[PDB]
């Protein structure tokens, strides 16, 4: 009913993270160049950057200007594309803790969208992303355009305060399932791709599959849960979104 939204809303994951071998200082132990946080599944890597920084500034050798500008996550050697929720992106690349390597330098990987303004720019990125699963909710940017200005900041701030009333209040402000058009979502493929199906509404998870090229395999990987390839998309929308509105599947 609504105990799943709680357990969601607080979803956790265990995180390791380990500076990496490019930048830590001479020989220096594990426990020293290591960390654990948990991590909101529903949240952005990017918010744990500067602490990450801070509790292993002591073994990072090489110097630095700030605590965002070229720093990034790799996990197993390969950038992680942190512009997509924790939970999203622990669901797609982990083998329950996940080990991320801290990296800093000049260059950043290949497709990695660098992070130089920490909140401010994460903020703006949620927001359009919302501005985004508004017109496949509504067919226009018009409910969301809508709404005052601290509306929106108290939107953006239930997110940091994990108020969950305040997120679920302007959400509906937003959209109303009963009503909608089409629902946002988005699946990734074994190569670690992602596609962004048109799904108007009207269809199960194995139905949204097949009409795109991806069955195989009975569960998907959902808010960190399998669920069943017979699921309703409609609801599984309705129940497990991502905190930027749309409902991610990682197929298996």
């Amino acid at each position: 009913m609504e105990e799943l939204r709680e357990r969601v809303w607080n979803g956790t994951i265990n995180v390791e993270v380990v500076v990496s071998d490019a930048i830590v200082v001479p020989n220096t132990t594990l426990a020293d160049k290591s960390c654990h946080i948990v991590m909101l599944r529903d949240a952005y890597l990017g918010f744990y950057l500067p602490t990450v920084v801070r509790k292993l500034a002591d073994t990072i050798k090489v110097p630095y200007e700030s605590d965002y500008r070229n720093w990034w996550f790799e996990y197993n050697g390969e950038g992680v594309p942190w512009e997509y929720p924790c939970g999203v992106l622990f669901d797609l690349l982990n083998k329950q803790m996940w080990e991320l390597q801290l990296c800093h330098g000049d260059k950043y990987p290949r497709g990695i969208l660098p992070l130089v303004d920490g909140h401010s720019q994460i903020k703006d990125y949620w927001r359009h992303q919302w501005k985004q699963a508004c017109f496949i909710l509504n067919g226009s940017a018009k409910r969301i355009m809508s709404l005052s200005i601290p509306d929106f900041e108290n939107f953006w701030v239930s997110i940091l305060s994990r108020n969950r009333s305040d997120f679920m209040a302007v959400r509906s402000k937003l959209f109303s399932m009963n009503k909608a058009k089409s629902l946002p979502v988005r699946v990734w493929t074994s190569n670690y791709a992602v596609l962004q199906p048109t799904v108007p509404v009207t269809l199960s998870v194995a139905e949204l599959l097949d009409s795109i090229k991806l069955s195989s395999v009975k569960s998907v990987i959902i808010q960190g849960i399998d669920v069943s390839i017979e699921d309703n998309i409609f609801e599984l929308y309705d129940i497990f979104a991502s905190i930027d509105g749309f409902l991610y599947l990682v197929t298996k």
